[PDB]
């Protein structure tokens, strides 16, 4: 249960628990490590966070509000602010280990 969201429904659903937004591009290996890891936690951890991702390549807007220099990046919003930005492959224990925090 992973959402693709763009600019326009972006403010709907990070409004809403935390909040995982996962940086990618169909191209970038590394992204395409991470996707199975946030598809995995959006079961894992249904009902504590909720899971979206944004492509850069179509919202290179969204990229640059939230300074999302290097990808893959995963943010974490809460209340819908910007709470956490993790940079960088990271395997699904630690993208945990930071959501348990908020």
């Amino acid at each position: 249960m992973v959402k693709e969201i763009n600019e326009s429904i972006f403010d709907e659903e990070i409004k809403t628990e935390p909040v995982i937004v996962d940086f990618w591009a169909p191209w970038c290996g590394p992204c395409k490590m991470l996707g199975p890891i946030i598809d995995e936690l959006s079961e894992d951890l249904d009902g504590k966070a909720k899971f979206t991702k944004v492509n850069v390549d179509e919202n290179p807007g969204i990229a640059s509000k939230f300074g999302i220099a290097s990808i893959p990046t995963v943010m974490i919003f809460k209340d819908g602010n910007p709470v956490e930005t993790l940079v960088g492959f990271r395997p699904k224990q630690s993208i945990t280990a930071s959501i348990e925090k908020h």
